[PDB]
């Protein structure tokens, strides 16, 4: 990582909350804008410790769909994790503030670049256990970035039942994020409970295709919904799948059946 001196940072506004600390949109020096999260003081031994090895790993990351670390304040109090701006925010929010105006190949296209940065960080031994379209940012090119803290509805069963968080649970919790993307920010499971959402998937129920759905990419986010973990794709299998759905568009034209919930009788 790369020592930033606090001269060069000017924090303007609070975005979010951090660990022990804000999170403030502002500007770095050498303007670029950029994300700021601090660690304030107080802050115990392992906050510290998490806080620290927290720039590090994303230190350790160089990938086009992954945020990238622009510095560390670590000399220097408070201390400070700086990160690239994107000013399209979180995805959840993005798609849902921009209902029906994409392509299906933008949207496809926003899918391998996910998948991509998953790809990178299960190869590189990361296991992101909260993967969401809330911690994927955009970018002014439709650039989609994997992104992370220091969640029922996106969690593999296995996760959820014993605690075994997995590249295999990410890639549960990635086909959530592919029916995300292709609903526009529609709820996981509408209504339902966390328990009746629990017990829905248990029974072998899973989320019905999205409306517009390219039959290729239901079919792939129901492989990443089996209940055996080692039966569901590896992220390089998503990746390979996505990108040769891309290079023959024509594969995306044959939708999914729609199961309408409304009939409407007309002549
Ligand atoms: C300052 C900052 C510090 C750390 C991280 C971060 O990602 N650490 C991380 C740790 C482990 C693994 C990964 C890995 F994923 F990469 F693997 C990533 C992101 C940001 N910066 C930042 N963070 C968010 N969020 C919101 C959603 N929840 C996550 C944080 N949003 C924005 N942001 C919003 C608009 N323009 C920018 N910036």
């Amino acid at each position: 990582t790369t020592e930033i001196h606090p001269s060069c940072v000017t924090r303007q506004k609070v975005i979010g909350a951090g660990e022990f600390g804000e999170v403030y949109k502002g500007m770095l020096k050498t303007e670029v804008p950029v994300a700021i999260k601090t660690l304030k003081a107080g802050y115990t031994e392992k906050q510290r410790v998490d806080f620290l090895g927290e720039a590090g790993i994303m230190g350790q990351f160089s990938h086009h769909n992954i945020i990238r670390l622009e510095g560390v304040i670590s000399k220097y109090k408070p201390m400070m994790i700086i990160t690239e701006y994107m000013e399209n925010g979180a995805l959840d929010k993005f798609l849902r503030e921009k209902d029906g105006e994409f392509s299906v190949l933008q949207l496809v296209g926003m899918l391998r670049g996910i998948a991509a940065g998953m790809k990178y960080l299960a190869n590189m031994n990361y296991v992101h256990r909260d993967l969401a379209a809330r911690n994927i940012l955009v970018n002014s090119n439709l650039v989609c970035k994997v992104s992370d803290f220091g969640p029922i509805r996106w969690t593999a069963p296995e996760a959820i039942s014993y605690r075994k968080f997995t590249s295999a649970s990410d890639v549960w919790s990635f086909g959530i994020v592919m029916w995300e993307v292709m609903t526009y920010g529609e709820r996981p499971y509408w209504e339902l409970s966390n328990h009746e959402v629990m017990k829905a998937i248990n029974d072998g129920f899973r989320l019905p295709t999205p409306m517009d759905c390219p039959s290729a990419i239901y079919q792939l986010m129901m492989q990443c919904w089996q209940q055996e973990r080692a039966r569901r794709p590896k992220f390089a299998d998503i990746v390979s799948i996505l990108d040769k759905l891309i290079r023959a568009p024509d594969s995306l034209k044959t939708l999914a059946d729609f199961d309408p919930r409304v009939s409407i009788r007309l002549p």
